This record gives structure tokens, C-alpha cells and sequence, in this order.
């Protein structure tokens, strides 16, 4: 992992995902920037590699899950080391793709332990925002009370916004269906 | 992933079983430290918090595999829940713990996809610690070019030291019968 201006960028690109107001992701626990400190943030003012590291890392454990923190190191190591993804994307963008080729993965070699759910994403003002994401896990790798080693994050884009439904296999035929409108 | 003192503590105790000479850590090109300020760091006088977020993740980074960070970060989740896991370990411990049952996972159920190899640890002086840690990966996960999503590392602490075997077997049979003696 490199904390860096992509990294920045990453975190302002899924903080618009999850939350409708910014004030609700910069005023949480551990994030709690002033409104005139976030707008500096936002325009390039205060360096995300001289920030205090608690602050950076809060931002990050809210917007994404363990796992998913272990792609966007693996996707950087491949981002930086070729001059092709550099050109033609940005990171954060190339960290999606990279997501999307490990649920794939998961698709194709591991299709009977594929579990899904819906995640809720808390926010400044103490309240939740009911299906901020859709949950994507391997059961096996179950660490029990809903937390598992790998995990992942997907928001649908769809313009019919299909429901995602509830049993097993209606939510493993959803994904297979629904893939090119997650993100 | 939470940035605190039992981060500062995995850091510190992870720092001196891959590096000989602590310089040879803390000299490096993204850590950076002086001789002065690397002891207040040690003996508490800077919080880790406030530093630097950059300066922390090039510690992490150095020390941790990407998917190590993320098992960092889910035992982080659990040993924060668990009274009794708080009341008898520190966090560094449990973490450790945590990544040995990862381990016995994949030896359980994934014991064909599992693959061993040598890795070594860069210096502030340029050179390199040849065997510094033992790698063990899931080969299905490869990313290519030696990179794999889901990568572990362990210290030989045995007093015998049997030397790690060539072949995929062979490494296979040294991993299962020195899982008391790897940490």
C-alpha cells in the first residue's frame, strides 16, 4: 500500500458513492474535518502524505472493507509497474477493474461459496444509509457475527436498478446478471 | 484498519524479526528516520496517530504483505470485540494467531493450491537480507509476475532451523511439520 494523491482520489470518487451529503463521511469519528478544512482537502490545499495517519486510515476503514484495502495495494503494485494502465486510466479506475477480475475469480472457481448481502453505511449525524452497498462474500472464509476474510463492495449503476432478491441462489444469478452495472 | 499503539507495537516487534540492525528499517527511503527521533518514536514519545500517513503505510508496506494488512485489520475487528482476547493478549499476539489459523485454512482445504518460496527484505544501505521470511500463497490467486492476492509470511524460529526443501511436496510436508516453530 502507498498513500498518495490516487489514494486521495479513491477516497473522494466512493465517498460520492456511499454518501448523498459529504458532510455525513467528514464529520465521523476519526475523519472530522471542518467544513472549511475538507474544502481545502477537496481542492488540493493540505498534502494526504503529510496527513495524520489515524485520520487517513479512518477515511479508508469506512469506505472499504479489509479485503478489499489488500486489492487496492495489489492493484497499485500493478498500476505503477505498468506504463500502459498509467496512460490510458487513472488508479482508481484500474482498482475497479482489478475488483471486478477477483469476483470473476470468485465467479468461476469458487460459484458455491459466492454469498451476498446488503451493506449500511453509518454516518456523521449517528443515523445509517440502508443499502449503501451490495456485499459480496466467499462463506468459507466466515470469521463469524457477519465479518469474513474476503469480502467486497459493489454499488449498482443499472439505470432499471433490478432488486436485488433474497436466497442464495437469486442473489448468485442477480451478480452473474448484473455485473456490468456494479461497480 | 485502525491506526493506534498496537500498531505501533506490530511495527516494532515485525521490524526486529525481519531487520538485524534496526538502521537498516528505519533509514529506509519512505520510513526516513534519525537516530534521535527513531528512539522517541520506540520508547512513546510520538504518537503514531498524528505522524505521518505515508511514513506509516512505508512501514507497513515494508513489513506486511497486502493481504497480511487485510488479516491485520480483520483480527483488529475481533480482538476489539473480545473481552477475554484483550484481557489475556496484546494485539501484535493475536494477530499472529489470527494469520496461523489463515494458514491452517488453506492447508485444511486448499492444500494443492498451496505454494512456499523464500523472500527477501531490502535495507537502508541497499543491500539485501537473502532468506529474511518465508512466503506461502494460494498459486490460483496469482496476480502474474510473482504477484498473488492471497500471500502470508512467516519467521523459521525452530533450534534446529531444518532447511526449507526445494519442491512443491517437500515444502508442503516442511510447512506441516514446523507450524509450531513459523511465526
Amino acid at each position: 500500500m502507498k498513500i498518495n494523491d490516487d489514494i486521495k482520489e479513491l477516497i473522494l470518487e466512493y465517498m460520492s458513492r456511499y454518501f448523498k451529503f459529504e458532510n455525513d463521511f467528514y464529520k465521523l469519528p476519526g475523519i472530522k474535518f471542518t467544513d472549511a478544512n475538507w474544502q481545502k482537502f477537496k481542492n488540493g490545499g493540505t498534502d494526504i502524505e503529510k496527513m495524520g495517519a489515524a485520520r487517513v486510515n479512518a477515511m479508508l476503514d469506512c469506505l472499504f472493507d479489509d479485503f478489499e484495502l489488500a486489492m487496492i495495494g495489489k492493484a497499485q503494485t500493478n498500476y505503477y509497474n505498468d506504463n500502459s494502465l498509467k496512460m490510458n486510466m487513472p488508479f482508481y479506475t484500474y482498482y475497479d477493474m482489478f475488483k471486478k477480475q477477483q469476483l470473476l475469480k470468485w465467479l468461476k472457481n469458487n460459484r458455491d461459496d459466492v454469498i451476498g448481502g446488503t451493506g449500511r453505511m453509518y454516518t456523521a449525524s449517528g443515523n445509517y444509509i440502508a443499502n449503501a452497498y451490495l456485499e459480496v462474500a466467499l462463506e468459507s472464509s466466515s470469521l463469524g457475527s457477519g465479518s469474513y476474510m474476503l469480502q467486497m463492495r459493489f454499488k449498482d449503476y443499472s439505470k432499471g436498478q433490478e432488486p436485488i432478491p433474497s436466497g442464495r441462489q437469486n442473489r448468485l444469478e442477480w451478480i452473474e446478471n448484473n455485473l456490468e452495472n456494479i461497480r
